[PDB]
């Protein structure tokens, strides 16, 4: 109620240098709310805290005959929603940034007017969280526990059991892990990656995870394996930077361990099984031999081990199907169907090889029938590959992958 | 030459996450330049890196009939100069922020098209250097020397001799000093203030500075005296925050030393002598008794000590003249004539008293014939005072000051 | 083999400033060993690296007629075992201190000649780990995990389950914990204590531990409860300092939370059941009514809950028996029978009250049939109490405890 | 007065864990004193706080027939002065170590009974300041100023003018400097060295110091030059470790700049002129041609420049005289006459070459008529050289030095 006239004052408080209290209070009265209040705030925010159309037209006015840089400025200014300043001003409150981030979070949960009140959140987050203001910190058994526990929490890909499991892939000098931290938040990371230093390229995530694995000297390691990336902040969805993390990490590895020559990933590739469902539909208009269709009716039974021959016959038609998925199949906007593909590829990586039944975990079995792939991050091939994809519609794939071309 | 097509690529390098090299190089090829190059860069920046008018009209187009929030967005977007992204993207270069700050500096040194290429620098600096991202650090004999030396350098008001002088007002627990630091720069402060903890309110800066002064127990101190504020970053001219520093400091003093009851300033007030020149001009249209005019002909002689009576007779007509200066005289835009007045007053302070011949230093003798004033920062009186001034045209002055009203 | 002539060189390497390598190597060749080697080292250490009796007699010689301070020096010197320098010199090896500490550990595991080679370890540890060189660090959910895990490991009294349990008594601002750290070791603490801030004095450890407990505002806390102290370093057995930790902690609590008025402990008191066994033996020569003896035959059945009346009748004769244990029963050297008693009492604490069935845990049930006591750390009463005990044979007990005097 | 019975209590306060207050007070009542009090403390310290001869004889008693390790212990114990514990116990006082160090300082300023009360100070300082507990910290323009200023203060060899001078040899990446710090003191270093990274070996300190010098890329540096070592703590006189500092530094340079191949020193060598005085005395019994004696009468005139021929003729007989000084001349205890020689040589360095008129400064002109030498720290030649000297009486000198053998 009053917590909606407060803001009005946050914008009027010119060179006061006191609004911090305003910002503060507004942020705490927000701390407490209900799904029917937190919603009536994100509305009257867009319903009243937008661009003052009066001054804007007055501007499009002057512009009709004044197309000189000074006008485009007055225009660009009037065009700015008032809820943008409000945010900047709200940022002054103690830890106000984090509070504003969790706020854009409660928004993203929930009309089309909101899509507008969000773009502003994004516009500010895209600068406040400019990668130039983020420091890459190494995460290991040493880093404080209250933040380490958040790692267990945010592990999206290969969910981390409990603390002994966490230690397992964080303690050995066999392993290593890095996260991005912003000075304001600082106790909670933005994104992180887990790496495995090894003497080869894994095919099964199981290899990399089993404690019964054999540890190798950190420096006797020839290749680095990014086996799991994770975004921790949800209210930063869109303000992407994992795209950096890799580029950075690979380089800091170069320095510290010049013995590393390869930089791969043991990625997941979900929404592949989803695809398969679309293909099995005769209405797919997708080519399938009555014999093929008759072999994929095997996926509908959650059993692969039984009759190794069973999986064997599945493998025979899955990989090429996948290769096909990857190398060609695009979405209606013409992009690689898989979400993590658009990632590694959008970062100039290369589809190195397919790993049939790499996971075997329940999630991946349902996400994409156990499949897993390795993406490669070659030194020179990166801006070139990023081009093949970007504007053309090409996917950087190795001959081993292309090979399965038609089968 | 090529260092002007590079940028063009910095904007095309979408989800590449490699432009850092672009940013870098562009920033170093900039490192080296000439006043005839550094100028041909700040031009072709505004001459080509502005808003693409084609898409902007296409937008004012759709807006003529679409006044729904989603349109104002597309408008506000098209209205944005391309040199804005360029900056954000340039920020990625190692220490890119500092490099971009020293850049806006080389701009400010130097047509009206530049006034437009600067507003953008400002728009980004006003968010990047949002006070929420600045930490108040205490500065004393402990803080590292490479940064301490910058303090000697940037002391604007009461210029600091050499290191022994610096130590003098930095070493005693009699003294204290705070600065604002931004995480990126971090080794060079943005603004700082020097404080003197005491048992009274000074009138002469000389009192506060002489080593022969008598030191008092830090906690036996009753009042805090801000005797000198200074902005270190020139390329941040306009992105004001000293206005905060005080508000903060006073509070951290409250905590650490609850014995402090007053919070004053031993300020300078320049451009007062400048004013006096304007008044002595008969064409001023300003009231002056032939007797007054005949007493101010004493200022033209750089000697005050000689014949204490001389200064005495000057004092008699200067203070009230000053009181007048302060309490009423406004500029053509209707604001307090003095620059540091617009500061302390714009921060809800109060003109407590005038100090005739407080300085005696060459700068202040020429800046405002040795005068100096004390501004007060009372607890409750601050948002009220800030209002008296803000929208009305009133100046918070104590009865002791008002007293000189008419004389 | 050669790893026993190396040392010989460590003592000959005067102003070489190179023996670090000697120290190093000797410490690594030690790293690897066997119970039949690590023992043949701790022998030839005392069997050859002791005081050179030749020079010592030559000294007791000169002393027979020279009793001037300069002689007592030459004497005190000759009297010094060579294995003392060896240790000092061994300390130079990288992390050599920690390595020498784990070494005194392998000694303590294992004739009477060793009791001599140990005193030297002690003489050096008592100075190297002089409390003046130890810093009290606060331990909580923030402190790094690799060290936090050691806390779970070394919890001697109320063994800590797993990480969720650890968090439980480390996370709330309801709780708090401090440890002593020496600069060399630094990643592993020496001793630590767990405290519970509350509004009363606990009787059952169960109260303090159950998560279902009710948390109170840290500052709304009236009393502090030391519920568990633990020494982490075994090779520092004897170089006692937990005796400090308390004295320190209580004081830092005073500062940070002036609301704390009491400082108690919910201590264990083991070897009490052990005592009881000694009393039930008719040969004890200890007074016991045929009726008493007939009620303590109830302890031999591991069931207390069953027939609350059972425990009730046990309680009736246990507390006074205990009060007796405490207030009078001394050992053959005339000291309080309980080991943790000699602790809190030797630190001028006061036996405040007895807690029948405070623990109920298997260890305490066997250690001292569930009993638990609260010791008090009153401000003035401490050096006085420490005297009552020290040289006299008195135990600081409250009237509530004394009360059970004879029953 | 009472401040001499306090200590008596510091020794009686067994497991009190409260004596810190005793230690404290005793240390402050000491803080204040007079040369006639501070002396009456260092006396009644040795006059009453020494070994209790009663128990000592009781020990030499048991030893007459008991020569088993357990006896030598009781002996070594009784032989220990009580003022030794007192110190250990005094160390508990806040910053008690530093306070005890400045104390041994006031002692060293001032009978032969004191020589005994000091050995104990030394015995404890030699362990407390065991090199294993000292960390080598790099000192440069970054390190805090309150400690940097102490560097200006303690520069013994080439006295450092003021802060601009200090900066001069501390700021360039041309230069570098390291100091040893003990955790307790920590704000004041123990010993430090100044190094110059270069492309050759200097002969004149003047080369290394002049700002007009030409700076070279830190890594384009081929050799490291230790041009000045300094001990800061006087109360640690005897607890030598500069002997380490070099050994350490050279190694950390190896790592950071593998381009460094040589490690020399541009040392001073005082008490050389002193020697010369001894030789010019006919009573020296030292060979001197009437022609020699007649050329050294030139030193008595403080002018070298005048008639370059003058210095030229001095040079001709000085270097060989020096070579002689160095290579042979020993003291009555048979050691190298120069004090800094006994240093670099005692650290296995090599006399590489002599620098006639290297200094020219007033101190060196009087210390040793401008002469200066370079000592070499070759990799393998160090423990060998340290042996040549140690037990034999040989000095590691290069053929260039030996060459001047007889002239
Ligand atoms: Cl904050
Ligand atoms: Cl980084
Ligand atoms: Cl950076
Ligand atoms: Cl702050
Ligand atoms: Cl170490
Ligand atoms: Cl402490
Ligand atoms: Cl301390
Ligand atoms: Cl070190
Ligand atoms: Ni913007
Ligand atoms: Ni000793």
């Amino acid at each position: 109620t009053d917590i909606e006239t407060l803001c009005e004052m946050l914008l009027s408080s010119r060179g006061e240098a006191s609004g911090m209290a305003i910002a503060a209070e507004i942020l705490d009265r927000w701390s407490r709310f209900n799904a029917a209040e937190a919603v009536q705030f994100l509305h009257m925010l867009s319903d009243r805290f937008g661009a003052e159309a009066a001054a804007l037209d007055k501007a499009i006015d002057a512009y009709r005959t004044d197309k000189s840089p000074m006008a485009v400025i007055a225009l660009h200014n009037a065009a700015e929603p008032r809820r943008q300043e409000l945010l900047r001003r709200l940022n002054l409150a103690p830890n106000g940034t984090q509070k504003l981030v969790r706020m854009r979070e409660r928004l993203l949960e929930t009309r089309a007017d909101l899509g507008a009140v969000d773009t502003d959140f994004a516009h500010l987050f895209s600068s406040w969280f400019n990668r130039g203001f983020l420091t890459l910190q190494p995460i290991d058994w040493t880093t404080p526990a209250h933040i380490l526990e958040k790692i267990i929490k945010y592990e999206a890909v290969h969910e981390i059991a409990g603390w002994e499991e966490l230690r397992r892939r964080l303690a050995p000098a066999d392993r290593r892990c890095f996260a991005f931290f912003h000075p304001r938040l600082r106790d909670d990371p933005l994104v992180f990656v887990e790496v495995a230093l090894t003497r080869s390229i894994p095919s099964a995530i199981a290899d990399v995870l089993d404690e019964s694995r054999d540890h190798i000297g950190a420096d006797t390691a020839t290749t680095a394996v990014f086996y799991s990336i994770s975004n921790c902040q949800d209210g930063l969805r869109g303000i992407s930077f994992g795209n950096f993390l890799i580029k950075q990490v690979v380089e800091d590895l170069r320095r510290d361990l010049p013995g590393l020559k390869e930089f791969v990933t043991l990625s997941p590739v979900p929404g592949f099984a989803r695809w398969i469902s679309k293909i099995r539909d005769p209405k797919s208009g997708f080519p399938l031999s009555p014999e093929d269709r008759n072999t994929l009716v095997l996926l509908d039974d959650p059993t692969w081990p039984e009759d190794k021959a069973r999986a064997d016959a599945v493998e025979r038609i899955l990989l090429p199907l996948a290769a096909r998925y990857f190398i060609t199949e695009r979405t209606p906007d013409n992009r690689p169907v898989d979400p993590v593909a658009r990632f590694h590829l959008g970062n100039g990586a290369r589809l190195e090889r397919l790993n049939f039944l790499g996971d075997r975990s329940v999630k991946a079995m349902r996400q994409a029938h156990g499949l897993m792939v390795n993406y490669l991050y070659k030194l020179e091939d990166i801006e070139t590959n990023h081009e093949a994809l970007a504007q053309r519609g090409e996917v950087a794939a190795s001959p081993a992958v292309k090979a399965l071309q038609g089968k």
